[PDB]
């Protein structure tokens, strides 16, 4: 093993430069099976890595897990293995009334409500997606004819209080995040998720291309085929970036 | 006489314009407007000079922001009050990467917020990101005219000297916070320094307004410091042609 | 399922109030097998849950994954199901020359180099462990006999730059963390890990009891690369302590 | 030109060490006209410069534009050309009920709601005016018999949200500035303007003398619309004070 | 052979007679009272807010030195005592409870403090925990059990201010700055037991410099029940607290 | 026998006094009070010693704050509750500029806020500025007794050692934030270090109270560290004379 956590060698990658990074290690199989020749490489902790072939080119699918910390481990160790392009596919909760469940969202940049992004760049540095990756995701979304929204995402280090969920054990939200969802809503923030800020910050500050796409399964103001549309987009976008 | 506090403009003066090209220098306003059809002067107050022009039979606004976020925030807000929804900034810049040359054009995806005014619209964690349609149109226009183009992050500073780590000053010192900052931005892939983008991009992205940012390189910090007069005028003319062509796609 | 992620009902726990929380879901099977009647309950994403019995009382073993974010999900959803006591078992990298590989470390409180803890309490609030949980873990370490150190742990949101590793792709560390390891070293900080700051903060600020124990598998001052043979014996040593500590808190 | 923006050489100043620095380039000639031998030097961007004579000694008038960023350019480049004393003449909106339109305000120090000041000194450093400049301004105001208030000014990087204006496109203010005007009011802050924090901080931290004086054209507690009946007299009153204070500092 | 080995305390290392443990009350008037509970009590020095006494406990020299109110003077006292050879610190204070279940007369042992002070930042950044030494904490808790008391163990809010930082409105201005407006309620919901004014500095500076520190306090007021303390209960609570800190010192020698 | 929580004073004890001289040291209170007519001890509790004296037939309070903002904040608040509206601090200080000598008197216009207590009254951006009338009176009084005076900015620290970059300690280390801090303050023209002014000036300027700050230089950090036995009293005498003379102008 060349890496500390993923349990992979540079040879296992077969010269892959692009990697599709879902949050769920159980989704890794689903995405890899859509491409030609799916092969399981290694499964350690929350990192399941599958190698596939797209247009005659080797492509890596590797889970990041929930949150910036394990995302930062996976992305760094994949970069050590030779990956230059990272395309994230996630689930999301929309906070705008006009965004329906089932919609696909392309993130231009993220509100940094995480801690790991700070370990790569100070807060003033924008958690911006790569322009070529964003273009490929937008054009791929139009290719399969999905309802798409492009804009800013709030990337939280937590699922509950940082997304202002009150349906909890304590039933309280710390002062800092009290009324925060309404603030993001008025600022035109589309949605909540938990990985983008870290991924986009660490890639844009280290000379790596990164894209972010998500499927809406819940709208906070108001499931199978939702992932089907999004997975088809991230694979189609990968075709354009190879 | 005026609907706004600073610009000296009425909604009627705009003639239904929704797009504004926003240079920093008031002296550049007429030069940009002269490239389009039916150029007419509207107003001049403080650092805010406004001209109206026509593009593909549609009214377009040219309005100076002045140097820095504060006067930019005034101009953008008051233009939004009069009906402007799309803002295309054209500015000057100093590059900090060796591979970018003098004369090159830079399209900003998002900005490092080394300003104060952006914080008056959104907390620091909010990205100073440009609108996707605007950025696309600027990149597409740059390739259309045939120019050396770089796309990426811009450091937007409230200061010309210490915040861009210049030591050739009266004091000769840089505050601890900005000591060694240029080298950090360089390693982080930041292309350049300017003084308005962070405020403009933050206030637009957090208020439902479309904003784009483009700049011509007149100096490279890793190479020289004294720019050439002829090269400066040619660089400005190249970037102005790009921003006007980008405006065409966004009407 | 009564929760959004773990895939467990209140009935699945059988009135369990204590939970041992490892980072690695592959460790969940190992820890639960050392107790009486081990049964697998669920496995979703990075959350693997096993039910066990200790001294005639049901106990939970549930993986949090690496980092505060998923740790915050696991703890919150277990608290919804009735868990009031949390005992973290982890792996760590020691930064003090006097601490060796194979040693067991008990955390009194953590340096908050994480983001999730801020979602529960402002930075000024201490990421402190429960006194009874800390007492039990130290007493359990004294019981089975192992070289133990009690003190402060640096809990980072990252494995590399936040722990000042330069052996990376970029080879650079952000200004904020430049010379940080030396700073913590002089401050008497024992070690680096990635989950304690979040767990300790969210529990201490929500009326939940939390303890933190870790086995030293690497020392940052001398040796290079964790040995496979030493890793297994250090893991099993710390696991024995956490189960014995769970006995004292029930 | 010896400088990057002002378009001035050291010779143009003729030994001047004092500058009066208004925000509006149009006000420059009007200030210079009150002194002997007023001469235009340059006009580039928002930076217009005039040279005049006071008591047989050369004095500079130079516009900064709105905001700290362009102020920081004007002041720095003027300092390179030899200016040691900077006297700001501005306009302002009062936030205290007892301060009337037409009143003159002398700033002892500023609340730093700007970005540029941070590029010279960290937030904890006070945006304090020079004692001699402040004394001169206060004494100059007493000579002409103007209604004068001496105290703290809130210096904002923005005209609208940072001054808690809601009559805007969005009609909202970011959380940080929500209820901020009321806070400053209770704290005895006199007024809002947009250049003083930057000027005072960069001068006080670099060994340069700076004073701040402003005329009240609006009081935020009574109305919003500036009264043209007094908007002519207010500027004339304050311009006279800054010129008289310059005489005392020559 | 000397007069003072330090800048403020007016003490020589020789005055300490080999003492490594100090009990540190806030009040200089409380110094004599704590020392008189131990053998051979002698006054060493009185300068500014720093009053120092030496006493004997189980045949071992022990120091009692007042820090004064607040982190700044605490930082001077702890640093200069550390220069004189002190390696263990036990703080005994007064405090106001903010939890409804904590009564006046109860004793509180602090595991760690909310850092609402400035001086702690001069030793470690905010993210560093203001945590008490585990052995010192064990000593204080066991000492409370041994002599019998109502004891609560947990987090203390340590404020650089008595009034606004503890959300007192019955003041000259009657206002509390935005940052601290509604702060007591937040601390209450977070399970914070009490307010005092020295622990954050003491615990941060000791834990970040290899010095052992403990923190104990007697509640003379409950904020949900009253504002003005009873003069009689104050003395009884103090006496009760003084005995616990001396007994904890016995177990640390 | 007390209207307040700590000081042990009633409004009647002040006899209508509106001005207080506030040293850091309780032991110094009598020395300052003895410089005026008919000095009487009022109270001594904790680090708070209060004396009352007569100045030109008018009552004047002398009350110790103790070292640091926290106890300063208690003393100032409770004195304000008792009717004090003007506060004149007399302190000791360590100078950090080479041109300032031991024995010199420093008048503070405003303070660098290296304290915690000032934040409990006003956010960091608020200036720890002295009252203009109080500063004027202290500068005028300095000329009245004929002392060498410097007027400017003071760094007010919550600690004597690391926050003033002293390495002569038990640990021998200074936290990253204050590493190289003295040099920065020196370059910024900061005159000196003390431990009470930031809190006093901030809490007074934000609550409608008048505050002045003066200090006697007993050590200069660029020449020596141990304060002299003979010189200490000489600088104390001059500085104490100025604060009393400044009080005369403010009655
Ligand atoms: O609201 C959300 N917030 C969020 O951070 N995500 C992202 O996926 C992360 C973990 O489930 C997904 C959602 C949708 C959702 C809603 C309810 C239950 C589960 C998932
Ligand atoms: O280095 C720069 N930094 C920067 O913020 N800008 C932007 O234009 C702002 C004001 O002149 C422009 C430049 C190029 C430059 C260099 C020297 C003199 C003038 C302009
Ligand atoms: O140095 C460390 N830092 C750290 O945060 N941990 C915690 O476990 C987290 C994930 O592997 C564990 C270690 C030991 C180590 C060292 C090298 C490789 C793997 C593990
Ligand atoms: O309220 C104010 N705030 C403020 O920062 N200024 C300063 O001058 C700045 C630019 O116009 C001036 C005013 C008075 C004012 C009010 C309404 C319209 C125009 C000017
Ligand atoms: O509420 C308090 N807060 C606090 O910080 N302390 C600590 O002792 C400090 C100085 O009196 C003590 C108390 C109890 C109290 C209440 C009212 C008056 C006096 C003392
Ligand atoms: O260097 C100093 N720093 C400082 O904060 N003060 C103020 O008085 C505070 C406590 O002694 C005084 C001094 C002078 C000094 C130097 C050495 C010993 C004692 C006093
Ligand atoms: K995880
Ligand atoms: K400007
Ligand atoms: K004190």
């Amino acid at each position: 093993s060349d890496v500390f956590h993923l349990g992979l060698t540079k040879n296992d990658l077969q010269g892959a430069t692009l990697a599709i990074v879902p949050g769920d290690p159980d989704r890794v199989e689903k995405i890899a099976a859509l491409m030609d020749k799916p092969v399981k490489l290694a499964s350690h902790r929350e990192f399941t890595t599958w190698r596939a072939e797209l247009d005659g080119k080797p492509v890596i699918v590797c889970s990041t897990g929930i949150g910036g910390p394990s995302t930062s481990i996976a992305v760094e160790e994949l970069a050590q293995l030779g990956i230059r392009t990272f395309l994230r596919i996630g689930t999301t909760g929309a906070i705008q009334p006009h965004i329906n469940v089932g919609d696909v969202l392309v993130t231009t940049a993220s509100v940094r409500l995480d801690g790991a992004s700070l370990h790569f760049a100070p807060l003033e540095f924008p958690a911006v997606a790569d322009f070529e990756c964003t273009t490929a995701l937008v054009e791929a979304a139009k290719s399969i004819g999905a309802t798409t929204h492009v804009g800013v995402t709030a990337s939280s280090d937590t699922f509950y209080p940082g997304q202002e969920r009150y349906d909890t054990y304590s039933g309280r939200v710390v002062r800092h995040f009290k009324g925060s969802m309404e603030e993001w809503q008025a600022m035109g923030v589309m949605n909540y998720e938990m990985e983008s800020a870290t991924l986009l910050t660490m890639c844009a500050s280290q000379g790596l291309r990164a894209g972010m796409v998500a499927g809406v399964i819940v709208n906070r103001t108001q499931m199978k085929q939702t992932e089907s549309h999004a997975v088809k987009i991230v694979v189609e976008a990968a075709r354009r970036l190879l």
